[PDB]
């Protein structure tokens, strides 16, 4: 049963500035949203959801980590796969909420730095965690991206972003495909971390001057795998998806996905794009997943946060087979 959890962020300047109502209610306690659908027109009306966990405006990252990923990085040393990602509204925090950000000026090392989101948290932890036991681990990270349907390698040593990868099925597996031209930066300990994701921003950055609206229109997966010794294998990726507001084929299929998989029906259509087949053991397959949803408290966004609890929702109906 994939685990749901949703996270409010705090209005912005801009938002401020509007004079804007908060429209969303988040009561912790209870594991519950609710949100204030009637605007000038019905003062009472509201929608109501219950969730595995609920993250209020107040939430700090920590608190994020500390809830959802701690248990979820136990069993990935315990040598299962665990997906997690953050589905939302352009604006809502699913960037901030897998990567974070760096506090202006210094004030804080990456490892320690209160913006750090939840990429850097596991990554730092694996080794604190596996060096602490003292035994025998080696981990590697990849990241590559999704745009218009062609996926792109932001860790690879080739100086141009735009050079393509290819996928094929794996040639030993069912649910699995292999990514062609993938690099694979093994992380030999703490201090190579920074360097590799400062290297990803920026062959990030320059993606983003290349191409349309390649933040908002574009999946990204940092998969992370571990090594442990009879051999165990843990595996985590951490997928930020694009704006669930949307070429847009893999977030379309990713919707019949799911759908198809609550309702039940035969052939779950994974194939018919490429973040459903890199996916596809995180959705009803033996992965264990969570789906971080994404809101934001204003009016304005009304329309579009139901349409993310609705959609975060139904997907509590899936159910894995780890
Ligand atoms: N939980 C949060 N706490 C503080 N600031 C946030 C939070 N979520 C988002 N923000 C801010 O809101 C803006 C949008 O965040 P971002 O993660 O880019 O959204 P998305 O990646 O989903 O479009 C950024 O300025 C970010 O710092
Ligand atoms: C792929 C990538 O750019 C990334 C992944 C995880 C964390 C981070 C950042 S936040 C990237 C923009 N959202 C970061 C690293 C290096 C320079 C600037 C930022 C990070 C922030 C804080 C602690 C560690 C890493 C970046
Ligand atoms: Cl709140
Ligand atoms: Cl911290
Ligand atoms: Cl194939
Ligand atoms: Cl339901
Ligand atoms: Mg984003």
């Amino acid at each position: 049963n994939i685990q749901v959890v949703v996270r409010c962020r705090p209005f912005n300047l801009a938002e401020r500035k509007a004079s804007a109502h908060s429209i969303v209610e988040c009561d912790p306690v209870r594991k519950e949203v609710s949100v204030r659908t009637g605007g000038l027109a019905d003062k009472s009306s509201r929608k109501t959801y219950t969730f595995d966990m609920v993250f209020g405006a107040s939430t700090k990252q920590i608190d994020v980590y500390r809830s959802v990923v701690c248990p979820i990085l136990d069993e990935v040393i315990m040598g299962y796969n665990c997906t997690i990602f953050a589905y939302g509204q352009t604006g809502t925090g699913k960037t901030f909420t897998m990567e974070g950000e760096r506090s202006p000026n210094e004030e804080y090392t990456w490892e320690e730095d209160p913006l750090a989101g939840i990429i850097p948290r596991t990554l730092h932890q694996i080794f604190e965690k596996l060096t602490d036991n003292g035994t025998e681990f080696s981990v590697k990270v990849s990241l590559l991206e999704i745009y218009n349907e062609e996926l792109f390698d932001l860790l690879n040593p080739s100086s141009d972003v735009s050079e393509r990868l290819q996928m094929f099925d794996d040639p030993r597996n069912k649910r699995g495909v292999i990514i062609k031209g993938l690099e694979e930066i093994t992380v030999h300990n703490k201090d190579e971390v920074y360097q590799i994701l400062e290297k990803g921003a920026a062959k990030r950055t320059t993606a983003a001057t290349l191409m349309n609206a390649y933040s908002s229109r574009s999946h990204s997966v940092f998969s992370v795998t571990i090594h442990m010794k009879l051999v165990k294998i843990g595996k985590l990726n951490l997928v930020d998806l694009a704006g669930s507001e949307n070429i847009n084929q893999s977030l379309l299929t990713l919707g019949r996905v799911i759908t198809a998989l609550v309702e039940r029906t035969p052939h779950v259509p994974y194939r018919e794009s490429k973040l459903t087949r890199i996916l596809q053991d995180s959705l009803g397959g033996r992965t264990r997943t969570s789906i971080i949803a994404t809101i934001s408290p204003a009016s304005l966004n009304l329309e579009e946060t139901l349409s993310t609890l609705e959609y975060a929702h139904r997907a509590k109906n899936i159910l894995n087979k780890p």
